[PDB]
């Protein structure tokens, strides 16, 4: 263990600051001061802090209040050395955003939400953030006839392209990252998975500066393989930021510590972030952000306990993931299974679809029954990863 | 009821021909002859029939067997008037495809699978099919370390772009449609949802002729809103074909009749296919294909019963969906809820991000607390759709 | 369809009183005065109202306040004629209840919780309720080492048997109804399904007055069939109360209007409540209670609309379900599928095990392959049901 | 970690004998000779073998054939010393069983099924098994009107009580173990979870010799916590046998190696099997049986590897789980979180309901807000568990 600032562990203000109100109860913790949040995070080993506009500045704050709050906030950053790598907007708590922000059926709410985002783009740039996250938590419905589904996507595109266009126009060194979620708070959220988010960016005018912010728990709420999904984001060159946490199953968004959900998936998530791909390719080099919530049953000792535990978890998995790939029996197990063979092109250099046209050598004289005997040995390969994870090897 | 060929009800050979072997048992029905399948379908009102290569021609058939089978097959088509709108390949039953076709770790299997597809592209063109479907049922894994996830997508791209390139090269009037599935038979299938499939096409060299073939049951196995997902496919101009069936929940692929799963979702699926969008936009005009399986407990009377029931179900939902949108109280309910208001651009013609920059009129002097009082009346709107569906209105 | 007090539709105070606060946002509606809840529901057709101690009487209420409130509420009830058939305790909203009431790790909290329940049994008795519901929403854990699981069930048992002992002792006409929920707010809730609730009752010293209160959306949060789950409850004669609502898949507890979730499942629950079992058996006679939440997007006109939609939905389903069983065609199809043959005992009167093994016709010379030919025609009976549901018959 | 017969690892014949046929494909492995299964497992460390009547003796086997096979199998057993601790019946693969065995709609099938079970009780008794498992995989429906649900449970009861009657009558040392499964092959299976299995047993005339056989992946197919579900089974003293495997979410029954699914859940099951309850209580003493399937991608070297991986996984988890509870730090954290306080009865010796309501300290003057301040520190106890699991402690 022992996290240091080069690890790039970033935490949201709303994570440690989450006081415990869930849908069946009131907060169980006293509010956490932001200056206090910054000091504690810096002392634990964090590299940066992120926030939602209304996490720092009340929705109601006056210009005088806004400047007082930013001054103490900015002094704390200064005193500690924490960076502010990502900033986001709250388009979900105020009753006004009850049918959404960008895709609200009410046109005046659409403008209001877009206006709130544009101003937040100015604060992001002022803080030195490199990523602007968008979580469209109220964009969706409970009922299928509540929306014109083509119009909802046109309205989503207008919002995202106006904000991008504005970044480009002002020359901020900022990228937008959309954060998919399948449901909750809405019955169905638009762009519910990594796939949907990625396809959607391809339809934008300014897609070049738009990417994703996948969250472990969120793909797991649809039953999807998180490593598979980030792999696809990474492969497309659109993995701009990431939110790490735990989810045990398809149920409400739990936001547990990273590693306190699906442990084997978390191991393979850390191998992809740290080690990248077996055959070489793209690498994710941004910050490792923890979007979780300290369990409501625990007091403030639990809150600082949970923040350290996320970092701990990631460094213990990282250590076993480095030893796993380094292991000569694993490397040989991988060669047997065809992990490196998958890296070879199917077609020979210069071969055409008519040339191969299945060639036979690859079609007519192929022994399918003999090729089928191959022992891929995937089970033995999986056993090697579990033993490495368990600290056994 | 009373389906007629202008309805464009197409059925797969494997649907009525499915004999009942599941994972816990043997077939409960005698094999169904293809010529017999064509006569029965034509007499029930179908417009066309689709098949997988090995549905008609055994994997082992000789050239002499292949031409005998196509001759009787082609005569039946002739005798009845059925079209052959879609053709697909079996890259999943033979033991050789145990780690996949296009993304097999074994390079020689990759070539073999690609060769089988290329030849099948020639048969598709020969049958007059306009769509070539690809269901990558064995592309995936049980274990996360079994594959190099960037390489698996590169290998998937190579296969799809070689087949497209070949279509283009031969001038066939054919489009490729990928069919997403989240799991089963693999623990995790690559391109598991509509979103993933749509993003993936954006990375291809020949994406222009590649689109999707969403299946009701398959998005519902991830817990997703099927209407939401096809809306997104339609909005992107990539809804090339569709597979309609029933699924009750997240479990194994049931392939029940259309309407025998999530009934309210099926109603809204039929409103989108038939009515399109409230404010106007794109429309799906291809065939309505039924990819289901007659319950194993039923004999052949059940098989012809189930085929008619799919058509019946779609025409009863169609009828209630036309009456629902035509209803002046529904139209007024929609106007109250802001369904048409969602269709208006957020920004005024000529307004810039700095102009609006939230304007206030839309930011600073906005009454958020007053805009929040609005009664969207989505519940009353949902009640109007259920009453129309129930035949009450 | 107009509900009458005779229909026995009950509503909770917390249902139409739900203010809109969820985990991602604040209330969107003003608090509801209890007096008005009562009067409004009385004009809609309700038979009665139900409450949680703290929905009516604030946690911190002084004695003068409590008497006032009860005077006001008892007044409204006398004015309108509304019955109060069920009363329940709030053991989940105050921070003290973060680890549970009955199964909290802290013993003083366990005692407070039980004291809190006993006093509420007195109130329930004063109010004329017949049923006392226990929903243990905070009983469970997020993590597997947090609880000694055998001790969690002894503690659960000790509180439920103490409550029941007290009823018996006091001579009150109250029966306890346990209400299962698999998750939310806890990660895992003790006694998560109807099955676990029924099992637990059998280990109770006073299980004769302890039964179930199954909720539609709760069983669907684990993907079970609600109609099968309440059928087991009935069969064991333990179906004391029922909570009707709607859920649209495995996710957060939506609490949508009855019939606004899984529609065909809603139709079959109503057929079971209304027609009982095809071969005869016990019948459910209690209140038809709705525990739903008016979507937060809707203002007060939506609240009364939603309340009304519950009773409308139920009556429309009832009309269809009665027409379904009354149909000669449906009866014939039920005979053919063996719905009535299931009711015939398998053995012959006084036929023992030995006699069966020894009957040659039954085993040794049974023609398995011939028997397997029966066409159960379950698809066609299902189609008939849906056709009645859609009112096309 | 080397398994010894003392470990009591049992395997089914159908497990390592699984040939690879799934719903989308044919077998990828040759059939396994039973003699070799037995010898191979004996050399790996197995304690015993288990089978389904038809895994060993073909459905259609003549008497000479059956005797031969039994002679061969009994030979191998004498040679190796393998015990046969559990025997079960195949009521799901032949087409006659399409609607179930015990709850088939057809009465002659119900009789055949019961005859088939009785004869298998004789064999089981001859083989020395202590447990007779019933997995009712075809008992259920795809559609809600297919069954009279109260009659489905009477028929279920009649077959299980007849089987148990027969055991008692014959003086056999056999106990019946019911095995739940929520779905697959049927859309909905009767008695879907541990909870429903335990509830049903209580309605049986001979429920004293009828208990449960929970399977890890089965409880996870409904998203329940396996460790909670077997804890209820134990608490009721009804945990007669257990099936260990792995499942990676809500989907088809994967039957992966124990520990190859949800890893932290596997660790806590092992802690419960090995350490029992923190405060004491009953302990599970039967066989540790694995009901898994070697992935079809793997040849025979993979089959024995997978068999071995099950015992390895279990022993490695056991080592960690024992080190976990033996740790002073872990014991201290368990004390602080109230794991031992849960074991203290809530009331005082001879304290009644009345006395509790009346104790002022407990209710009237209880300081709720003070009590709510306790830091349960469940996150830190969870972190300690994972750290032991990862062998970093
Ligand atoms: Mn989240
Ligand atoms: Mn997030
Ligand atoms: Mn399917
Ligand atoms: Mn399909
Ligand atoms: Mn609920
Ligand atoms: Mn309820
Ligand atoms: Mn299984
Ligand atoms: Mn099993």
């Amino acid at each position: 263990v022992q996290p240091t600032p080069a690890d790039h562990f970033t935490f949201g203000l709303w994570t440690v600051g989450w006081t415990g109100a869930d849908p069946f109860g009131v907060a169980t913790r006293k509010n956490l001061d932001p200056v206090e949040a910054v000091h504690k995070l810096a002392e634990l080993g964090a590299y940066g802090i992120t926030f939602h506009d209304n996490d720092l500045i009340p929705f109601d704050a006056t210009e005088a209040e806004r400047e007082k709050i930013l001054g103490d906030f900015n002094q704390a950053l200064k005193d500690t050395g924490l960076k502010v790598p990502m900033v986001t907007t709250n388009l979900f708590s105020h009753p006004v955003f009850k049918d959404g922000g960008f895709t609200s059926n009410d046109r005046s709410i659409r403008r209001f939400a877009l206006a709130k985002v544009l101003h937040n783009i100015d604060l992001a740039a002022e803080m030195g953030a490199e990523t602007f996250v968008m979580w469209g938590g109220r964009e969706g419905s409970e009922y299928d006839g509540s929306k014109d589904l083509a119009a909802a996507l046109d309205r989503m595109r207008e919002g995202v392209d106006t904000a991008a266009g504005y970044i480009k126009d002002k020359g901020y060194n900022l990228r937008i990252a959309l954060e998919p979620k399948p449901n909750e708070p809405r019955g169905d959220i638009f762009l519910p998975t990594v796939g949907h988010g990625l396809a959607f960016i391809e339809q934008l005018e300014h897609g070049d500066i738009v990417g994703l912010n996948p969250e472990t728990g969120h793909e797991q709420m649809a039953g999807l393989n998180f490593t598979h999904g980030i792999a696809q984001a990474l492969w497309a060159e659109k993995l701009f930021h990431i939110d790490l946490n735990g989810q045990r199953g398809i149920k409400y968004d739990q936001d547990l510590v990273f590693g306190h959900g699906d442990l084997t998936s978390a191991f393979f998530t850390v191998d992809l972030l740290e080690n990248g791909f077996p055959n070489g390719g793209p690498k994710y080099t941004g910050p490792r952000h923890f979007d979780y919530k300290p369990s409501r049953t625990d007091g403030y000792d639990g809150v600082w306990d949970s923040a350290k535990a996320n970092m701990s978890m990631y460094l213990l998995l990282k250590e076993r993931a480095l030893a796993f790939r380094a292991d000569p029996e694993v490397q040989e197990a991988m060669k047997t299974s065809g992990v490196f063979e998958l890296g070879e092109t199917t077609l020979n250099a210069g071969e055409s679809a008519a040339d191969l046209m299945n060639d036979s050598a690859s079609f007519a004289g192929f022994d399918a029954e003999a090729a089928a005997e191959r022992n891929f040995a995937f089970i033995r390969l999986n056993q090697l990863a579990i033993e490495h994870l368990l600290g056994s090897r």
